[PDB]
């Protein structure tokens, strides 16, 4: 059983736990309640194990996608923020923490892919994907490529495929319809074809992956790449002068990147749910609370409007939120895994030529709706 009278918080080792402990200090200073921050190894696997026996931390931080599984097992308490607090966060972030019609966690941060570009090579990046082929021809004239990004993970290629109509699961009033999948439709077809054509026309290579693209951009060999806030620190050290902007549109429609929302759930077995709510709502989700964590390790964009408005002074973060609002929250249902694997295969096969675009998407679709 969990100890009453204090708060134990679990957050991953790559997050700003030292910064979070700073908020815990303020909480104890005001309430006299001690807050302990821990970052155990493989905590995403450990949590469901210990929470299943009625133990574990009072609060757990992790990408919202993982919370769907936890909520299915009844590991998370339904939260009770009032309307006043709900208005404080962007609407789409609340959708990311809803399972079976119930709010099961508090949104903290927001992450999505953006277009990263070299200001010296391309001071005026393209607003459309259609402009890229011509830009590549001009840049190649001087030994540089227009764009290089990870083509091995569907997470990176989907923004393009979704632009004109592709989608994983239709999200209606309440939840996701596992029977309405949009991988084998006109929009996805047009998007994947554009991607495959970039390859066949030599504007991109089917084998380009994360590390290949990262080094190419960091060495000034390619003018653009597509990546998230987590990659910025590994560019800053290269000195290259880069900018971060909205993803290019396709067929006049904005690219739609998936969105990940770092969230904080409350253990269903915690005898400290009220303390957890007080801490999360009135200490962490405030300008001062998020600043403490962010100052330690950047959160990227955040769910709290007031602080996001301040953070947006950084064009990289403003761009992150802009793309996020045009994208879609990653579905938190079990079937999303089937989606990732089926689509990963479709893109790889279509790009290598093993399958035609139509065959690739048809097979992915038929598999996902099983
Ligand atoms: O390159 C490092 C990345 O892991 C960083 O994470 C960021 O990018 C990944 C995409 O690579 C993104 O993950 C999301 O999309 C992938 C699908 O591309 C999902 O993976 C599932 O499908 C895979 C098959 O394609 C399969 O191998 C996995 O096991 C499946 O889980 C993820 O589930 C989904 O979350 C991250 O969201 C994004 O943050 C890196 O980890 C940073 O987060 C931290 O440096």
């Amino acid at each position: 059983a969990i100890e009453e009278g204090k708060l134990v918080i679990w957050i991953n080792g790559d997050k700003g736990y030292n910064g979070l402990a700073e908020v815990g200090k303020k909480f104890e200073k005001d309430t006299g309640i001690k807050v302990t921050v821990e970052h155990p190894d493989k905590l995403e696997e450990k949590f469901p194990q210990v929470a299943a026996t009625g133990d574990g931390p009072d609060i757990i931080f992790w990408a919202h996608d993982r919370f769907g599984g936890y909520a299915q097992s009844g590991l998370l308490a339904e939260i009770t923020p009032d309307k006043a607090f709900q208005d404080k966060l962007y609407p789409f972030t609340w959708d990311a923490v809803r399972y079976n019609g119930k709010l099961i966690a508090y949104p903290i941060a927001v992450e999505a892919l953006s277009l990263i570009y070299n200001k010296d090579l391309l001071p005026n990046p393209p607003k459309t994907w259609e402009e890229i082929p011509a830009l590549d021809k001009e840049l190649k004239a001087k030994g540089k490529s227009a764009l290089m990004f990870n083509l091995q993970e569907p997470y990176f290629t989907w923004p393009l495929i979704a632009a004109d109509g592709g989608y994983a699961f239709k999200y209606e009033n309440g939840k996701y319809d596992i029977k309405d999948v949009g991988v084998d439709n006109a929009g996805a077809k047009a998007g994947l074809t554009f991607l495959v054509d970039l390859i066949k026309n030599k504007h991109m290579n089917a084998d380009t992956d994360y590390s290949i693209a990262e080094a190419a951009f960091n060495k000034g060999e390619t003018a653009m790449t597509i990546n998230g806030p987590w990659a910025w620190s590994n560019i800053d050290t290269s000195k290259v002068n880069y900018g971060v902007t909205v993803l290019p549109t396709f067929k006049g429609q904005p690219s739609k990147p998936f969105v990940g929302v770092l969230s904080a759930g409350i253990n269903a077995a915690s005898p400290n749910k009220e303390l957890a709510k007080e801490f999360l709502e009135n200490y962490l989700l405030t300008d001062e609370g998020l600043e403490a964590v962010n100052k330690d390790k950047p959160l990227g964009a955040v769910a709290l409007k007031s602080y996001e408005e301040e953070l947006a002074k950084d064009p990289r973060i403003a761009a992150t939120m802009e793309n996020a609002q045009k994208g879609e929250i990653m579905p938190n249902i079990p079937q999303m895994s089937a989606f990732w694997y089926a689509v990963r295969t479709a893109v790889i096969n279509a790009a290598s030529g093993r399958q035609t675009v139509d065959e690739a998407l048809k097979d992915a679709q038929t598999r996902i709706t099983k």
